[PDB]
């Protein structure tokens, strides 16, 4: 159950999610999963970063869902499950900014 994930804070806007992760005290990876504003049954993740060009910033990864149960930011890397996903990218940068590291205070 998605809803019951301490990462999962639900229908918050991108300006909102902006705003919690741009803290001094979020190391990189800090991050949530919210509700797209614009893509119908389609999720955010909101990861903070930090590197010594741009300061500390947050980039934004869109987490599509399949009819047929799937969950992926790419096509090419699918899991059966959010918690699956979030658990694979904590471990895994891949094509992300950073891994994903703690749940946004
Ligand atoms: C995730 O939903 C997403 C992905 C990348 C950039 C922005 C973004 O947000 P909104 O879809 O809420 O605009």
């Amino acid at each position: 159950s998605i809803q019951a994930e301490e990462w999962y804070f639900g229908k918050i806007t991108r300006r909102e999610s902006e705003r919690l992760l741009l803290n001094a005290e979020n190391p990189r990876g800090t991050f949530l999963v919210r509700e797209s504003e614009t893509t119908k049954g389609a999720y955010c993740l909101s990861v903070s970063d930090f590197d010594n060009a741009k300061g500390l910033n947050v980039k934004h990864y869109k987490i599509r869902k399949l009819d047929s149960g799937g969950f992926y930011i790419t096509s090419r890397t699918q899991f059966n499950s959010l918690q699956q996903l979030v658990a694979y990218y904590s471990k895994h940068a891949d094509g992300l900014c950073h891994r994903l590291t703690t749940v946004c205070p």
